[PDB]
């Protein structure tokens, strides 16, 4: 699914302040991610990055590539790629709470900044 910048908006609602991360950041954050695709798949020969927060099968989630994933998030990167995004954010938490949000490098280049790009009624 390709989201709106609203539709992500209102989906990631239940990370609004988690960590100390807005939803305007998580809005501009993802968008320079997964560009809002939640089937975005980037892989090299080492390790593969899936959905709306190309959450990564070295350490977060099993996968066929590297079934031997300490998988912390404890479910298959498949489900990374579907519509619900409800699995996703219980990731991201824990992403954020054992690395932080530097997990994603858009952040401080692109979402230190200018949120008011990123706003939804
Ligand atoms: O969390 C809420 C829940 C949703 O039901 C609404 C979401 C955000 O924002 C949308 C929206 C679309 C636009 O085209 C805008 O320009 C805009 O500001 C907001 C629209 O109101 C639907």
């Amino acid at each position: 699914e390709q989201l709106t910048k609203c539709e992500v908006f209102r989906e990631l609602k239940d990370l609004k302040g988690y960590g100390g991360v807005s939803l305007p950041e998580w809005v501009c954050t993802t968008f320079h991610t997964s560009g809002y695709d939640t089937q975005a798949i980037v892989q090299n020969n080492d390790s593969t990055e899936y959905g709306l927060f190309q959450i990564n099968n070295k350490i977060w989630c099993k996968d066929d590539q590297n079934p031997h994933s300490s998988n912390i998030c404890n479910i298959s990167c498949d489900k990374f790629l579907d519509d619900d995004l409800t699995d996703d954010i219980m990731c991201v938490k824990k992403i954020l709470d054992k690395v932080g949000i530097n997990y994603w490098l858009a952040h401080k280049a692109l979402c230190s900044e200018k949120l008011d790009q990123w706003l939804c009624e």
